[PDB]
């Protein structure tokens, strides 16, 4: 789907009262556009954290509020978190490495790190190790929405659910997701 389609869907969600949304972007031009539109939480996602950092600069210059950068190591997370205007990181890691990553980020004074993993099982391991914010995603979204609701009922807070169309976004909201991530490769 195109960026205009994603903007329309995000505005529709907001008009329904669904305000706890995060917009994912994959280029600096899109980051500027989403920020200029006034969306309050933007995920900048590039293959390399350096590309995300350049997108964060474009979003900040266009007025962004909260900017989350993707990373796959603790070192990359620290580089992003130290960048002006960046307010959080989405760290793709494994349960094996999460203890060390958590300790490293904490010692540096950073807490706003969202963990994601390759399987819902590994994400549950990350929560056990002390991950306080997680992102759940699945091929069909329905699996992710169900897992988030189960964890929420087990007392887990700050679950972000990735969604690929507006029906899934609404279901994730209704199930109590802390935030809903709108992924651009979806059907909007
Ligand atoms: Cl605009
Ligand atoms: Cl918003």
């Amino acid at each position: 789907s195109t960026i205009e389609e994603l903007i329309k869907a995000a505005k529709e969600l907001k008009s329904l009262g669904i305000e706890n949304i995060i917009i994912e972007v994959k280029s600096a031009e899109d980051a500027k556009k989403i920020a200029a539109e006034g969306f309050e939480k933007i995920l900048v996602s590039g293959p390399k954290t350096e590309e995300g950092i350049a997108m964060a600069a474009a979003a900040k210059a266009a007025g962004a509020k909260n900017i989350i950068v993707t990373a796959r190591t603790a070192e990359e997370a620290l580089a992003a978190l130290a960048t002006p205007g960046v307010t959080g990181v989405l760290l793709t890691t494994t349960a094996e490495e999460a203890p060390a990553a958590l300790a490293t980020l904490k010692a540096a004074g950073y807490t706003n790190v969202i963990f994601r993993g390759p399987s819902i099982e590994e994400v549950k391991k990350m929560i056990e190790y002390g991950a306080e914010k997680v992102l759940i995603s699945s091929k069909d979204d329905e699996e992710a929405i169900k897992a988030a609701a189960e964890l929420k009922a087990k007392g887990v807070k700050n679950i972000i659910v990735a969604t690929r169309d507006i029906e899934a976004a609404k279901k994730a909201y209704e199930a109590g997701a802390s935030s809903i991530l709108l992924v651009p490769d979806g059907s909007w």
